[PDB]
């Protein structure tokens, strides 16, 4: 399980400081994007009023540092939960880019930064409950996909949740899931295994020569869903099925048959064996991921 | 999450090298492009190759080095153990500060998987005890501060699916050869010290269910451990955990007792760091960073 090469994104990372507080920002053309809670002290983070805190601010209140050159801010607005800082210098290392909103289940790479400094990269998925099980002052660290040379920004990190997991926004600043940029207890809501991704990854195993887990049975969709939901798996919809069509077609194994395999693998375990050199099932590998590789 | 280093610094060193039939990735540093020497083998040659003979037979014009857009002029070529070095007329402006280093089995690094000179992906991995890692010319590295330590270059794909390679001075990790003869894996073992470090991570987090009162001596441990296919634990391994022992309090041998138990008893359907399985691709040093 690989992340995209992070270079294009590394050259967009900056440090943003507003008095006491410091976060990562995304520097694109002559705009720096970051989480708006950068204008909160840790105390403010209980019941912040972002309109009020923002009117009280001027361009000189924000320090933006790109390595060790300091960028002059010449304007600022807010869009939902992201702050935008207009700076006087367009970023020379700007890649071609798009902003997208992604579906739960879909995968992306995250560049974890600290104080504007890149420190690591990992692949992950938008969990069914709109969280990310990551490793994070990482706020403002962004998630993305690459399409030849087009960088799709899909995620910016904002909150660390009590249960240890991460919540965030798209690059319009709308939270993924029902969270708020506010430090009150907010329930995660129980996670579930991403069924479609598992099925795709099994198809990957077979594409690759693994057949040990196939079986003679088939199933109806409902019978599967009933069984699966009892091991905490996501319902599988007809859409999910359509997306597997490309992969069903390659290997010549029907979706519902492969669904039978999964049924049984949940029933039986691995028996010390491995699938794609993994003793655990992988659910952070989308239909599209497998198609790409 | 197990994280890779950011690959930017390395991306700016990747090139395509072509010699007749073959094409693969090279590492462009200063005015030298480094790549696996088997790039001068056709699929024929790779059976009983004579690299000395094949190399003298080559001119600078025989090598095509392609750096994204531009073609680089080669002005010299030598070989150092199993990597070829190609002198080009232009120093790479995107050269990072770097070192070439050899790593021990157990140690971790990040890999930038390229295809045809093009970066496509980056992953964390470890030098497995049998000197494998779970394309050709793709490099593995670590970063400290702004220093890139190159530690690995991919050469061979083994029948068992996994990968073998050299350091950047062209010395193979493990007893493999750059020759197309069937080559045995040599059965693996769990990297014991890394497991113990990851347990320390669990405790300095939240998970404490597996702490235990009993203590055990090195030899008794190693005897039990080696019974479930784990690596012998050395006094060196112990020293490196010293850092971690002190943070959390737990003496090394005591933590060893915990592991003893986990192997003998299982987890009882419980989990460690939200995982049912034990992790051995996280060194002492890795856990300290995180
Ligand atoms: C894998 N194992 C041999 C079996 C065999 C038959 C079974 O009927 C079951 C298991 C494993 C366990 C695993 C786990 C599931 N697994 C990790 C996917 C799981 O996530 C949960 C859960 N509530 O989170 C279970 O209830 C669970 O206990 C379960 O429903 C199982 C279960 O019903």
């Amino acid at each position: 399980k690989m992340a995209f090469p992070s270079g294009k994104v590394e050259g967009c990372m900056v440090q943003v400081t507003c008095g006491t507080t410091t976060l990562n920002g995304l520097w694109l053309d002559d705009v720096v994007y970051c989480p708006r809670h950068v204008i909160c002290t840790s105390e403010d983070m209980l019941n912040p009023n972002y309109e009020d805190l923002l009117i009280r601010k001027s361009n000189h209140n924000f320090l933006v540092q790109a390595g060790n050159v300091q960028l002059r801010v010449i304007g600022h607005s807010m869009q939902n939960c992201v702050l935008k800082l207009k700076v006087d210098t367009a970023n020379p290392k700007t890649p071609k880019y798009k902003f997208v909103r992604i579906q739960p289940g879909q995968t992306f790479s995250v560049l974890a930064c600290y104080n504007g400094s890149p420190s690591g990269v990992y692949q992950c998925a938008m969990r069914p409950n709109f969280t990310i099980k990551g490793s994070f002052g990482s706020c403002g660290s962004v998630g993305f996909n690459i399409d030849y040379d087009c960088v799709s920004f899909c995620y910016m990190h904002h909150m660390e949740l009590p249960t240890g997991v991460h919540a965030g926004t798209d690059l319009e600043g709308n939270f993924y899931g029902p969270f708020v940029d506010r430090q009150t207890a907010q329930a995660a809501g129980t996670d579930t295994t991403i069924t479609v991704n598992v099925l795709a990854w099994l198809y990957a195993a077979v594409i690759n020569g693994d057949r040990w887990f196939l079986n003679r049975f088939t199933t109806t969709l409902n019978d599967f869903n009933l069984v699966a939901m009892k091991y905490n798996y996501e319902p599988l919809t007809q859409d999910h099925v359509d997306i597997l069509g490309p992969l069903s077609a390659q290997t010549g194994i029907a979706v519902l048959d492969m669904c039978a395999s999964l049924k049984e693998l949940l029933q039986n375990g691995m028996n010390g064996r491995t699938i794609l050199g993994s003793a655990l099932l992988e659910d952070e590998f989308t239909p599209f991921d497998v198609v790409r590789q």
